């Protein structure tokens, strides 16, 4: 077994010289991710802020190929609520995969920065109900898109959601006992329905400002607790509407949980005016 390189140097190929790296953003599944700038990568803008993925130096040839193969797959995604591919540098080493930059980082980090005791509090109040409903809809929309494209996330969590410069939340990377559905923990079965369970946990993270799920329980205890039918307690003074969403996501029977499109449908009337203009839900592709 050995993967063939499916990436085709096409319109997505970007000359290395157009990419300038500024700083490290953190380790990605394949290697260090950097914040950078790209010259003339998007029609209409002289330079674009970007995130640049690289592959570990210790990576095998096979892994380097898998890295590029994932980039090729991303050429087919065009959702506003899923972090998008902008370009690829496959000529020579190191291989670079250029993505749109999410200036505010992962959702977990962002949430924890809004905590009152946060040493890096931006001086802004925690998410309002309105902002939470908006985040829920954006995340659900991105997930609905992946589901339409026939992809199961398997790792949805606040740490894997990203926040843009205008605070739009998007699905980040994807191919964690505290985020897994009981059926997944029991039979290793992953579906869009188990993704829904994880979505509920993300809502819980949003309403608790990223507290650790089931804090106090070992991974061992969580495994039994969840498979026994137990679920997370509602965070203090959690908005009733978000609590209702969580409860739907945590139905023991996966068949009883809502779909991501149904989540967006439930929230559609309470979103920013721009939502219908950018969502998968309101696009002609949602059929």
């Amino acid at each position: 077994v050995f993967p063939s390189s499916v990436y085709v140097p096409d319109e997505w190929e970007v000359s290395r010289e157009k990419i300038t790296l500024l700083r490290e953003l953190g380790q990605g599944s394949f290697g260090m991710v950097y914040e950078g700038n790209a010259r003339d990568i998007i029609k209409g803008e002289a330079e674009t802020r970007v995130a640049v993925k690289t592959v570990n130096e210790s990576a095998s040839l096979r892994e380097r190929i898998e890295f590029l193969n994932e980039a090729s797959v991303m050429k087919g995604f065009t959702c506003h609520h899923v972090v998008r591919l902008l370009g690829v540098v496959s000529k020579g080493q190191p291989t670079l995969v250029v993505m749109e930059l999410m200036a505010h980082g992962d959702l977990k980090s962002y949430l924890r920065s809004l905590r009152p005791e946060a040493e890096n509090n931006p001086g802004r109040p925690p998410p309002t109900l309105q902002e939470m409903i908006q985040m829920a809809a954006e995340i659900a929309d991105g997930m609905a898109y992946l589901n339409a494209k026939k992809f199961v996330h398997r790792n949805l969590a606040a740490r894997n959601c990203m926040v843009a410069h205008d605070f739009t939340v998007k699905i980040g990377d994807f191919g964690p006992v505290r985020w897994m559905a009981p059926e997944s923990l029991k039979d290793g079965v992953f579906t869009t329905s188990s993704d829904m369970w994880s979505f509920g946990v993300v809502l819980w993270e949003i309403t608790s400002l990223a507290e650790q799920p089931y804090q106090g329980l070992s991974n061992e205890q969580v495994l039994k607790f969840v498979m026994d039918g137990g679920y997370l307690d509602q965070p203090d003074n959690c908005p009733e509407r978000v609590t209702d969403l969580m409860r739907m996501c945590w139905q023991f029977n996966p068949n009883m949980r809502p779909t991501f499109l149904e989540i967006v449908n439930l929230l559609k009337d309470d979103l920013h005016p721009s939502f219908p203009e950018v969502s998968f839900f309101h696009s002609e592709e949602n059929k």
